[PDB]
């Protein structure tokens, strides 16, 4: 009927960590880049991001800082911590094993 | 993260039932065999998860043949379940596409 929240949550978390793995980033840019990378199909919800980033920041996975004010407004940047980088590696390793397990489930059914 | 563990377990379980109807120990056995012994799912945990999935219409259950003595509860992926699996594939495929384009556009 619908995508379970645990998958939605995991998908958004995977997207965000890949974005911040590429570089420090801010909410407007993250939303725009993901929108562009999804050919318009994924417009992340701004309130949700502010929500996730405060959690991720309390768990030490990201840190934040203000950009320069030369142009009037300032961006709030987010940075992947060394903890966050280890977390990205753990996700990559574990999903990779899960994909192989599923591949092996099909192969073992061929029997 | 728990949501990833949770999602990972969920997709494994749905894939097992996509391969065929199965019972809790048979699923555990198959996952252990498919992971070279590395993933040994907890029998009480699955039992819990399957009761949730069943109340939510994603799987249904029925009793197996008792010719070898005891009673085994089998589970089947419902039509809702097959559609949920199709939605997971679609949405994760988009995530994979997004990530590939994020690197490609960076260059």
């Amino acid at each position: 009927a619908e995508i379970p929240k645990e998958h939605l949550r995991a998908q958004t978390n995977v997207i965000l960590l890949n974005v911040l793995k590429q570089g420090d980033n801010y909410v407007y840019g993250i939303i725009k880049q993901v929108k562009e990378a999804s050919n318009g199909e994924m417009e992340l919800n701004e309130a949700t991001l502010y929500t996730i980033f405060k959690r991720l920041e309390k768990d030490g996975i990201i840190s934040s800082y203000w950009g320069d004010e030369s142009q009037g407004g300032r961006r709030k940047y987010y940075r992947l911590t060394e903890i966050g980088h280890e977390n990205x590696r753990l996700l990559e390793e574990s999903w990779s094993r899960v994909d192989k397990i599923i591949e092996n489930l099909e192969a073992n059914k061929k029997s």
